[PDB]
């Protein structure tokens, strides 16, 4: 049942001194070389590819061609996404066996098994450990993007934050060890940091926290008013408002960290006895006051509110923020639009003066980031007409809502997708299953919602813009899968591709159509299946064109076989939007290349 090898450094093993009977002595050299390399200190930057080619002797591969096949794998590891694997077969298929010296004393038929066994050793014992020796893998959280940071630079950074947390008050040591219940970890954030904790695991059993936190969500949804659906809120607000809407988004700085510990305590116990009472009274209380964590052989106390990582912090923060909502947000025009999350508040009104008051009020209540604040008030130096909130872009004048796409400069789009599932592995001879699975719906879940396809507040042309943007992603995923088919599945005959592409276009056009009909409103004019199909195809062209070499025949096929021209029903449409890669998608990296 095992076709995959994982690329994660986590699978790495502690290299022995020498190999046993099972392996060829050739490996002992590479192990010596790995030891030598680590012992050597240079003021000159390390390239792993180059280093390995000194560590693993060429005689292990026999020929340049064999060596290059192995280092494609190493190059993938060096550029990996979370969860990514390759096929185990790539570690033996296509190798020049007659040219590998140490395999010459072994009959052809059982050579591939040995190479597999030996390649795996080098990968697990040398390739992965060398990377983790010089680099610290960091999950950037922007999709499955792994960033490799120089281990020396990380420790430098990690200490700078440690000495600062200590200097302030957030971290205070307590004498003895052997009572952590959690290990503190500093995570590099863009321009900043984030202090989280790992479990152990098996603290008190999570069935104990899960049924515990479940009763707390009840307390929130019973004793506090329901905020309601974001969609319903925006729908009802825009329809009753006829004048120029004004609005503000405010980002809350460290909502977890700026929790008043003593105040939340009073609340937890104050909740009705028939919901928690004595049983879990002090249980939660002391757990918030006694935040015990381990670091570098020492144990520290956390007193900066709820620590991110605790399986209860999430719900307790929600419970806390709800309380501060009643406490300090009591005025507020009830006709106004108000929506908030764990981190964000979003407030709108046709009366501009109530927006100013909200900005001033919010800053009195919470700690915010005026850098991450978005508003249309003619007061600010840079009044934004479109404010982003919960993965959507709200335009206050037009009332249109588009999906927000989060793609930094030089972001490698393949990091956004999960093509490999270790608990559901696909064999190397089944590329069609892999491509089809890749085109399944669940991944672009949040581009195919009420927000995108409604014609209540959204114009028909907005819906098309949303659908087109969504299909650009599907297409980028299709391209990422296509790259995996040639490099892991090692496909030669790509004939099956065309029908999978055609079905995908159909399927997505069909879902678009259904969603449009479901959420039909007064702004609807006429949407045909044919038109959506054309928009979908255009989005595939836009992405495909980035590799006019590899996708040459496929592009011609689309252009000669498919309807690419559509009729619009809004003279206000921007038809040019459908001609090309939208500028938010036009600069994402689609070429993999080792950088460390």
């Amino acid at each position: 049942m095992v076709h995959y090898y994982r690329l994660s450094l986590k699978s790495r093993q502690k290299a022995p001194k020498i190999v046993n009977s099972k392996y060829n002595s050739i490996l002992n050299i590479a192990l010596k070389n790995f030891r030598l390399c680590k012992k050597h200190k240079t003021k000159k930057p390390v390239q792993i590819l180059a280093l390995l080619q000194e560590i693993i002797p060429k005689s292990y591969f026999g020929t340049t061609t064999n060596l290059k096949r192995f280092y494609k794998v190493v190059e993938k590891i060096l550029t990996q996404s979370s969860f990514e694997c390759i096929h185990l077969s790539v570690l033996h298929k296509c190798y020049d066996y007659d040219a590998i010296p140490w395999l010459q004393n072994v009959e052809p038929n059982l050579r591939p098994k040995l190479l597999l066994k030996h390649n795996l050793f080098l990968l697990d014992n040398i390739v992965k450990p060398i990377i983790a020796f010089y680099y610290k893998p960091i999950k950037t959280l922007n999709g499955h993007e792994i960033k490799f940071i120089r281990k020396e630079e990380y420790i430098s950074f990690e200490s700078k934050v440690f000495h600062k947390l200590k200097k302030m008050k957030y971290l205070v040591e307590v004498q003895d060890e052997v009572k952590p219940r959690g290990v503190l970890n500093i995570i590099p954030k863009q321009d900043n940091f984030r202090a989280i904790v790992s479990i152990f695991p098996d603290s008190a059993r999570k069935p104990f926290f899960k049924l515990l936190t479940s009763k707390i969500y009840k307390v929130l949804e019973e004793k506090y008013k329901t905020s309601g659906s974001l969609y319903t809120c925006w729908s009802e607000f825009t329809q009753k408002t006829q004048g120029q809407i004004y609005g503000i988004k405010v980002d809350i700085r460290d909502a977890y960290g700026n929790v008043k510990i003593p105040v939340l305590c009073k609340l937890i116990q104050s909740i009705p006895t028939h919901l928690l009472d004595s049983e879990k009274k002090n249980f939660i209380v002391d757990h918030i006051s006694n935040q015990f964590v381990a670091f570098r052989r020492k144990i520290y106390k956390w007193n900066h509110g709820l620590l991110q990582g605790d399986p209860l912090s999430g719900c307790l923060c929600e419970l806390y923020m709800a309380f501060m909502d009643r406490l300090y947000f009591s005025n507020l025009d009830k006709d106004a639009f108000i929506h908030r999350t764990v981190d964000d508040y979003f407030f709108c009104s046709p009366h501009p003066h109530k927006v100013y008051d909200f900005e001033l009020l919010i800053k009195g209540v919470y700690q915010v980031n005026p850098t991450k604040t978005r508003t249309n008030l003619p007061t600010h130096r840079h009044p934004q007409d479109e404010i982003p909130y919960c993965g959507k872009i709200f335009n206050l004048t037009t009332r249109q809502v588009r999906t927000l796409y989060k793609l930094p400069p030089n972001y490698e789009i393949r990091h956004k997708f999960k093509l490999w599932n270790f608990n559901n592995q696909i064999s190397d001879d089944n590329p069609a299953r892999f491509l089809q699975k890749a085109m399944d719906f669940p991944f672009i879940c949040n581009s195919f919602t009420k927000f995108e396809f409604n014609t209540v507040f959204n114009d028909q042309r907005t819906v098309f813009a949303n659908f087109y943007d969504a299909m650009i992603c599907v297409a980028y995923k299709f391209d990422a899968a296509m790259m995996a088919l040639r490099t892991s599945f090692l496909v030669n005959d790509f004939g099956f591709i065309w029908l999978v592409l055609s079905s995908t276009v159909r399927a997505y056009a069909s879902r678009a159509f259904k969603k449009i009909v479901t959420y039909k409103g007064g702004k609807y004019r006429k949407v045909t299946f044919q038109c959506l199909k054309s928009i979908a195809w255009r989005a595939f062209l836009a992405v495909l064109k980035r590799r006019t070499e590899i996708y040459k025949g496929l592009i011609d096929r689309i252009k000669s076989r498919e309807k690419l021209t559509m009729k619009f029903h809004d003279g206000e449409v921007d038809a040019s939007y459908f001609c090309k890669l939208p500028e938010k998608f036009r600069f994402v990296k689609i070429n993999r290349k080792a950088s460390i």
